[PDB]
Order: C-alpha cells, then sequence, then structure tokens
C-alpha cells in the first residue's frame, strides 16, 4: 500500500498517494490535473462524489468502474489508476478513478479550418474505436463532439460512456445534450441497440464537414421536425416497429415528406463523403451501416487496415439485471478497486 497524503482543493478533501503531484482543479465528481512521477504522464483524477449514497448511485459506480477496467484500445480512454484510502471494507467511502490528462473536438471544430483529409482521419478514428466498443456489446448512448478528446496529432480518444444518468431536465431546449441523438431513443420509440450510435457519428461528421450542427432543435418536436425533413417521413414498415401506440400516433399526424438531395445540403463536399452520410442518417436504425462496414467504406481508402483494426475481448453485462443492496454493489465496487493490475 502506497503512502497517503491529504489536501482541500476548492473545499474538497482530496487524499491520494504521493505519486500524485501538483494537483490542480478543472472542473466540478470532481476533477484535478495532476503530474503522476510513475509514469511521467501529466494525468486526470476524478474524486466521485457520493459513490454509494443510493442504490441507483452504487450499482452507477460499479457500472462506471466495470467499464473503464474493460476498455483497451488506442482509441477509447484507458485507466491508469484506481484506488481508495480506505484499508478495510468496513471504512470504505470514496473511489478515484486516473487516466491521461486530454481539448475536445467542440474546440477544434469551432477554431480550425478542416481539410477533408482531416474529416477522413478524425471519423475513421471514431469508428474504429466503437468496432472495438460494438464487439464487447456495450453502447455508447451519448457520443458527441465534448466527449471526443483530440491532441496537436489529430489522434482521437472516445470517452465519458452513458451511465444511464441523464434527466429529462438535462435534454430540454435548445441543448447539445440533445442535438446528437438518434430519433427513435429522443422520444423512447422503441428498445434502442447499437445502431444509436452510428447516428451519432452522421451528425458529428455533418459538423465537421459544415461547421455548423446539423439538427439544432429549440426542443425535441423542433428537433424531429428537422431531423424529418432531410431523411423523409416514416414508411409503414418503420411505424410498424414503434411499440408506443402514442409516437405512432403522432408521427402520422405529420405531412408527408420525401428524403432530400444530400449533394444539394452539403455543397461542395467529396461525393464519396455524402454517400457515407446517406447510409449513416437513415430513418430506419434496422438499415443504418455498422462500423465494421463503415470501415472499409471508400472514404477512408488511406487509412483502412483489416488487420489492425482491433476487437475487444467478451464483457459479461449480467450485473444489470441484477437486483442487490447498496452494501453488496459496494463490495463488489471494493473487489475490483483492490484487484485493479495497471497496464504496462
Ligand atoms: O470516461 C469516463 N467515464 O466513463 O471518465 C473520464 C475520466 C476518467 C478518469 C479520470 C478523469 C476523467
Ligand atoms: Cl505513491
Ligand atoms: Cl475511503
Ligand atoms: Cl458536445
Ligand atoms: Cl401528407
Ligand atoms: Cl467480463
Ligand atoms: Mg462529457
Amino acid at each position: 500500500r502506497p503512502t497517503f497524503y491529504r489536501q482541500e482543493l476548492n473545499k474538497t478533501i482530496w487524499e491520494v498517494p504521493e505519486r500524485y503531484q501538483n494537483l490542480s482543479p478543472v472542473g466540478s465528481g470532481s476533477v484535478c490535473a495532476a503530474f503522476d512521477t510513475k509514469t511521467g504522464h501529466r494525468v486526470a483524477v476524478k474524486k466521485l462524489s457520493r459513490p454509494f449514497q443510493s442504490i441507483i448511485h452504487a450499482k452507477r459506480t460499479y457500472r462506471e468502474l466495470r467499464l473503464l477496467k474493460h476498455m483497451k484500445h488506442e482509441n477509447v480512454i484507458g485507466l491508469l489508476d484506481v484506488f481508495t484510502p480506505a484499508r478495510s471494507l468496513e471504512e470504505f467511502n470514496d473511489v478515484y478513478l486516473v487516466t491521461h490528462l486530454m481539448a475536445d473536438l467542440n474546440n477544434i471544430v469551432k477554431c480550425q479550418k478542416l481539410t477533408d483529409d482531416h474529416v477522413q482521419f478524425l471519423i475513421y478514428q471514431i469508428l474504429r474505436g466503437l468496432k472495438y466498443i460494438h464487439s464487447a456489446d456495450i453502447i455508447h448512448r451519448d457520443l458527441k463532439p465534448s466527449n471526443l478528446a483530440v491532441n496537436e496529432d489529430c489522434e482521437l480518444k472516445i470517452l465519458d460512456f452513458g451511465l444511464a444518468r441523464h434527466t429529462d431536465d438535462e435534454m430540454t431546449g435548445y441543448v447539445a445534450t440533445r442535438w446528437y441523438r438518434a430519433p427513435e431513443i429522443m422520444l423512447n420509440w422503441m428498445h434502442y441497440n447499437q445502431t444509436v450510435d452510428i447516428w451519432s457519428v452522421g451528425c458529428i461528421m455533418a459538423e465537421l464537414l459544415t461547421g455548423r450542427t446539423l439538427f439544432p432543435g429549440t426542443d425535441h418536436i423542433d428537433q424531429l421536425k428537422l431531423i424529418l425533413r432531410l431523411v423523409g417521413t416514416p414508411g409503414a414498415e418503420l411505424l410498424k416497429k414503434i411499440s408506443s401506440e402514442s409516437a405512432r400516433n403522432y408521427i402520422q399526424s405529420l405531412a408527408q415528406m420525401p428524403k432530400m438531395n444530400f449533394a444539394n445540403v452539403f455543397i461542395g463536399a467529396n461525393p464519396l463523403a455524402v454517400d457515407l452520410l446517406e447510409k449513416m442518417l437513415v430513418l430506419d436504425s434496422d438499415k443504418r451501416i455498422t462500423a465494421a462496414q463503415a470501415l472499409a467504406h471508400a472514404y477512408f481508402a488511406q487509412y483502412h487496415d483489416p488487420d489492425d483494426e482491433p476487437v475487444a475481448d467478451p464483457y459479461d453485462q449480467s450485473f444489470e439485471s441484477r437486483d442487490l443492496l447498496i452494501d453488496e454493489w459496494k463490495s463488489l465496487t471494493y473487489d475490483e478497486v483492490i484487484s485493479f493490475v495497471p497496464p504496462p
């Protein structure tokens, strides 16, 4: 067990191993930047807030730690360390997580002129990471520019997996928290699957090409109208698949519209980029291109290498259907903290 030291940073006590030095608050869990004397990296350290206050929160803590411990891919966040100052399960109350210190895609999109070559490389990396994530039967659920980290050499990592914690108020009005969401989950039409992430990638790619949000709706209904004007109103095949009669009823109240011509929307873009967007932004989720299929599209010809696009080890999510007490979720979490093995 390493030696820990204590300090108070913006009204929060931080108790961390000596290896982490020069802690500096970055945002409010709370996150601090630090220097890691063991690896020599600048790192981000996140202290979870009230990790075991309720059954829902305790299960959410376990979910985040299980996800981060599994991810071992160049284009996905990796866990450098996880620690607690507690010396036994009985005094266990705090969880700290450590990763490489990150700019996001929001900054470079608003501040830079991106060539088509930049768009190719950035979207290629998102899809390479998504192929890995989806191969473990994980759905991200919350892909958007602020959850994509980018460095000076245009290298990209996916982070901030959806933990099923975003509330209805967080998604209300003219907000980027909703602009990248698939239509079928924005209104809870259906039991969704991994195809919702491909819709988000299409929204991000459009924004890189034009510099503008694709579907900046002022509320849920305005956003649906913007979406259907581009991709067309649904046919009877897709309407069947909508379980709620209430949502089926509302859709049929709308005047029918055909799909627009994407070459006249995305004026001047690479024709291969337009073709890929048409295959991502399909209303019927069964018919969208998958991440593995998209990596083989001709738009990525200068980067695609099928011997260097790896898949993930299997990921057991049976805990998600399990009903446990707070102390039982807490003990499962403690076991995962103490068994952590750092990367090479
Ligand atoms: O991506 C996630 N959770 O899914 O957290 C990001 C993160 C992890 C560790 C330290 C700071 C920030
Ligand atoms: Cl130490
Ligand atoms: Cl503790
Ligand atoms: Cl964003
Ligand atoms: Cl009509
Ligand atoms: Cl597993
Ligand atoms: Mg985020």
